[PDB]
């Protein structure tokens, strides 16, 4: 089963992070979310109820990203993957990638972040 | 067998979508199409008949994308994958990715979409 | 006097526009704001009070862009230029550029928009 | 008077050009159009009739670019500037930039093209 | 064994292609080449003789791409993969991706091309 | 006299800024420097002594940007323009643009900054 | 186990390389580092000690890249993978990609480089 | 008279430069050329003889850029401006911008270069 639903480069201004001044100031978080969902039925019926609404998915992601400051990207991604797997039975698996393109690290780079994959069991 | 024929970032203005005002206004759809085709014969003969014409493939994709408004990306991609697998025996598998970089979702992101993979059986 | 203060590519999701379905759905608006301000005093004192706070400027722009739906970019830019010239005596002139990269126009382009320049008299 | 209405990076597939094989094959043309129009009235009334409709402007540009193959970019831009200045009394001046990012010139570059400015008298 | 040597986005002006006017005019070809080579020995000795010289690899690719006009990308990639596998015993496998970002296809896209993978046996 | 020497998009990690947490954490500063220098003599002699060494210019800019934390971009740019005009008699004028692409401002934009122009008298 | 910690497009000015003039002049090296680490515990506790600090990882990478000139990318990547696997028990595997976008190779391309994957045993 | 003919981002591999190791290794040079030419006649006749052939212009630029190593960008641009003004009577003025995006300067930037403007008298 290789079909996916994706939301790519979602950007939220948040205050998450280990460092306190980091929580003070905040930064932009970029989030990719990929859902392993079987799409041939909705592909068959062209009815949205047969698939997972990507619109609703985005509001869920935003709630968490624009929610209470937490320490780790690992934790942020974990709560998004839960929220999504618990809300949508059709989702076999949830992949969550969170990037900080501009964290408090002196140097030159494009970004740093984590990615997790969480089967819905 | 890892050889492919691809068409990347095809852009069409269409009126597909769940929301009606969305069908009214329309938007740009970006489409990626990847075909699992065995290329060493055409690689051997340098004759186009031994491979799948990417030119013809594009007109097929455009017919569908610039065709009658449907509700779901899942459905649009499904009809492209059929059209292609039915027209070309050489295609072992068809992968179809459709992105809406600017759908009616209030927020900041790069795109949302689906991707499907359909073996030609 | 060639010194400026600028805010570039500000992006807001708004519902402005002539077409009603356009007001329904909304879209992303990109805004550039350039202020002709004489900077050598703040350049001398390194005191923020001698210059125009770009932070405050952004909230003003956002209020308008993320405010009540209006018909024209010409009108949106006009209210930003007023707001700014009226709030900040130091601003000799205000330039306001508003772009719709994805308006309801069927075709392929990077953007459409207006730009105005308004002296503070 | 520094206010403008602009349409940026419009892309059309056309067959214009000196070389015949060039007319045969065709290519993508990128067009920028900038109109010197006084916007403070429409800025005042928020009524579209007080300004030049950028939507209508685009169809004019497309008619010409996706029209009969001509030899020179100079000529293509000339007919767009006429069409526009003749259709819209409010336009004081029309600037037309046409780029061929991929003309029949062996080498490595981003583009080649012309730009003209035509007052509406 | 997951180590690779890669050359990415090589660009050559060539005249390859099915259409004759296409052979007449020519275009830019972008080539990606990825070699499955075991790198821990050269990783150990820091001696170039223990690895495949990417410099030499590029001249090989250029010879073919900037060589006699052929009909198909499938064929071009085939001759590069041979040339490379035959010249370098250390290469376990050769992957060759050739893209035409601007072929004679009327429409809007980022590119079309093929990709092949050829084990060195 | 329209000739210039330019250094574009120089990036430095610095701790400048009004906000203290901003001084704590730091950020990337992008700097553009444009020098109005008459180049036809060095254009004539191909001798570097007849022109301003852009290499040396960069070290000057870096000293300041990667120097003691100051409050304002206005002040940072002022010290670069001095340093340069005082060090190089040939420079008729110095233009200094400093951008913060990611300052502590909650929202979506490309950057904020100032630009100054300082004749060497 | 598909979770990763990544650092993407890190850029360092270094003098590594086979050619001596290359060691003389130096160039920019871009480095991607991907760590296969199991993140659900830190995902559970939101405590940094349960995961690998990406900040510390970057300083390690920089030490090596901005360290003594070596001949091969293969060797540079090898020392980064060691350094990391030896320092962090939690890392199951380390992937290191090093690109030279502008090496001493006459031609037009985006980059050349190597990528290695090293399990921590 | 504001009409121009332009060639943008031409890229050549050359060995120009002050430093000798720089002449040894070489680098990519990016060149912009803008010609102030009156285009309304060719705009009138659609005959190429009434305007300056941008194709021929490019070969001239390449001859110089891919010609004998010289010390300064100032000198390179000077010889291009001459060559062009001397060859084409119609050119009122020639603007030449030459950028080194990756010169031997340790640091992080987008480019350094010069720009000159030379009237054809
Ligand atoms: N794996 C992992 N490593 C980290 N290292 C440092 C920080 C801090 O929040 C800051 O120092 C940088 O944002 N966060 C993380 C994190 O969230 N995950
Ligand atoms: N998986 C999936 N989810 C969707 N959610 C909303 C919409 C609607 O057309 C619009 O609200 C957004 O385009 N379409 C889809 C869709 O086509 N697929
Ligand atoms: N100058 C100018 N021309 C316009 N033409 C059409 C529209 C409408 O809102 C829509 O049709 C497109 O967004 N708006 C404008 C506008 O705001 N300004
Ligand atoms: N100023 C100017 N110069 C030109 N040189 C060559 C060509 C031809 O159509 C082709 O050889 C390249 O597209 N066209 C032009 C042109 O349209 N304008
Ligand atoms: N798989 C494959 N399909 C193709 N379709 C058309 C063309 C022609 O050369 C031109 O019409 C387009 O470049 N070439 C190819 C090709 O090389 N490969
Ligand atoms: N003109 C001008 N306005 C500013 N507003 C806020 C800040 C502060 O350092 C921070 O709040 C944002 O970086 N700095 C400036 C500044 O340097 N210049
Ligand atoms: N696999 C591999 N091939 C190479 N070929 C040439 C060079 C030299 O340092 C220079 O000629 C180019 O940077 N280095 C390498 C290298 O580091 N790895
Ligand atoms: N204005 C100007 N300044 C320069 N500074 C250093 C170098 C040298 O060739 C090298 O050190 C850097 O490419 N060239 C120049 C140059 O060509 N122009």
């Amino acid at each position: 089963m290789q079909d996916t639903i994706f939301l790519k480069g979602m950007r939220f201004y948040g205050y998450h992070g280990a460092l306190s001044a980091e929580n003070e100031i905040g930064q932009i978080f970029k989030v990719d979310v990929t859902l392993k969902v079987d799409l041939s039925e909705a592909g068959r019926t062209d009815n949205v109820i047969d698939t997972v609404h990507y619109g609703e998915v985005f509001e869920e992601v935003k709630s968490i990203m624009e929610g209470k400051a937490v320490n780790l990207l690992e934790h942020l991604a974990e709560r998004i993957a839960n929220r999504i797997n618990s809300q949508y039975n059709r989702v076999m698996e949830t992949k969550v990638r969170i990037t900080k393109e501009n964290p408090p690290i002196p140097g030159h780079y494009d970004g740093v972040g984590i990615e997790i994959v969480r089967e819905n069991k």
